[PDB]
């Protein structure tokens, strides 16, 4: 009768395919008229139906396709970093998917994560975030990583990245407190 609705629920096949062939699950979720032809709807879908492979969304939201560098931009501008410290944005950003081991890709997201961070003081430019967004990636990676017996220290974490914005360095404090956030919690 009005269970005409339970038929769109079939948008499960689109994520069944998306999880292996992402360039398909989306292609299909339009041939049926389920997803927005435009991109903002794809950075959105990739933001809505969370039964999507958290590692398929990753690779997708970061490829070299004109359609992608934006499908991701609409995804970066769907995540609000309003009124919260850097560590969080990253925390709450890098939780919508799982970061891919592709070097040319990380920098894409880390460029429009940083660049867009500085849109919404302790930062000189947006290339300090994209360069601090790493000290934090290499932070949790080293510490919250079983095997590297010797875990990174404090007067080592901070003293290391001496000069993340311009010639001068970031307050030896932002670095301290940020240290006990990751030393306490693991973004991954």
């Amino acid at each position: 009768f009005e269970v005409i609705k339970q038929q769109k629920e079939i948008i499960e096949h689109g994520i069944e395919l998306f999880n292996k062939k992402p360039k398909r699950g989306i292609q299909f979720l339009q041939e049926q008229g389920m997803l927005g032809t435009s991109v903002e709807d794809i950075a959105q879908f990739l933001h809505q139906e969370e039964r999507l492979d958290s590692t398929q969304v990753g690779d997708f939201l970061g490829d070299s396709a004109r359609f992608n560098k934006e499908v991701m931009y609409a995804y970066v501008d769907q995540l609000d970093f309003c009124e919260k410290e850097f560590v969080s944005a990253l925390r709450t950003f890098l939780e919508g998917f799982r970061l891919p081991g592709e070097a040319q890709k990380i920098d894409r997201l880390m460029e429009k994560f940083a660049a867009r961070y500085i849109e919404c003081t302790l930062f000189a430019s947006a290339d300090t975030a994209y360069v601090l967004a790493y000290s934090i990636i290499m932070l949790t990676t080293d510490l919250h990583s079983p095997q590297v017996k010797n875990k990174m220290t404090k007067e080592q974490y901070i003293k290391m990245n001496r000069g993340i914005n311009d010639s001068k360095d970031l307050p030896e404090e932002y670095l301290s407190s940020i240290y006990e956030e990751i030393e306490g919690k693991k973004i991954a």
